DNA sequence: TGACCAGCTGGTC
DNA sequence: TGACCAGCTGGTC
């Protein structure tokens, strides 16, 4: 074993309180799906994940639905999206806005929201690329933060 | 926000610190891919990550390369492999022993070690299913947390 | 910018 | 059991 093992053990408990407080909040697993840092954005904004849902997608008081992305600005510039991106998956954004989190590897900057008609222009895109290629699924395009940024509301 | 926002920031200081460990040993977000599960098993074997890796593999002080799998048995009973399941996939998978590590809750429970031929089982019956089929991808399908247990070598 | 490419996993019946 | 159903992101230039 690795020394720094040690380390581990005086930080565990505090880690397992964290875990409670996401379970709370109906997040099962802080470590995978960027869990711990979806968190941070349900408890600033108010917004809540219900048990069955597909995604990150989260809700307000009155029942609206929204789109939930995060990125780490230490290492890139660009929104991740879907990795086989093509007219069905694209039906599943169309009608809902998206909530934007921008971080500096774990510290939080920023949020962002984005309604469908400031979205239009990438869905536009990418169903013109489908085509062209002959109906192959489009691997993870991107969204750039600049774009975000630009077009968004800051909300925090 | 919601009120319970006030308890995160007496905890944050401390998760600050667990990300500030994992970056020291190569894991750039706690958050994703089990990151945060992925360094305690690193740090229990003595494995360390190569720069420059695809995904989740580790190295040994031999240079022997790793696949490195996890699972909260609270939960899950299979272990995920790989969304496209293929002929060019299993062939890299055929060249390296794997590590599985079972976790209840966010407590691990064990950690075992199957080698090539201990595998093979699955590899076989894999490839004959996608010529089989037609030329066609599996998606993810499953290695039983019973199989694991009884072919492999329990390491802790 | 956006072109090419990749791995981490959960669920049901 | 195995055969299917799904989303969360990152690499080079």
């Amino acid at each position: 074993s690795h020394p720094d093992l040690n380390k581990l053990l005086e930080l565990w408990p505090h880690i397992q309180e964290y875990q409670d407080l996401a379970l709370k909040h109906g997040i099962n697993d802080i470590f995978q799906g960027n869990g711990g840092k979806l968190l941070q954005v349900l408890l600033i904004t108010g917004l809540t994940v219900l048990p069955g849902r597909e995604g990150n997608d989260a809700v307000d008081n009155a029942g609206q639905e929204y789109e939930l992305k995060s990125i780490n600005i230490d290492l890139t510039k660009g929104f991740s999206t879907h990795h086989h991106m093509n007219p069905v998956i694209i039906a599943k954004y169309r009608q809902v806005p998206w909530i934007f989190a921008i971080y500096r590897g774990i510290a939080i900057e920023a949020i962002y929201r984005l309604e469908p008609k400031d979205l239009e222009f990438y869905y536009d895109k990418w169903e013109r690329k489908w085509y062209s290629d002959g109906h192959k699924d489009i691997n993870n395009p991107k969204i750039p933060v600049k774009y975000v940024m630009e077009h968004g509301t800051k909300i925090y």
